């Protein structure tokens, strides 16, 4: 029934400006595979990023992480905007550092 992507946006470490980092937004429970997930920063995507193969649960959804080096600046926005079937407007869920 509930088949919308579950999503996290985080980075690896607590973030402070001016050191490296890598920035996640991992999706899961979504069905169908396809999906549109962007890192974004100051409203352009983010260069440098990697997805993961998609991959299945034994709840019968699947999930995918993508993640991007990263140095936090202040005064800059980060988010993942995600794009499914399920989702009637793509979602754009904030990383605040």
């Amino acid at each position: 029934a509930d088949l919308t992507p579950k999503v996290q946006v985080y980075s690896r470490f607590p973030a402070s400006a001016g050191t490296k980092n890598v920035l996640n937004c991992f999706a899961a429970g979504f069905h169908p595979p396809k999906i549109s997930i962007t890192l974004m920063k100051d409203g352009v995507p983010m260069e440098g990023a990697q997805y993961s193969d998609m991959s299945f649960n034994d709840d019968w959804t699947f999930q995918r992480l993508v993640h991007a080096d990263f140095t936090p600046s202040s005064g800059s926005t980060y988010a993942c905007k995600v794009e499914h079937e399920t989702l009637k407007e793509p979602q754009v869920y904030k990383w605040d550092p």
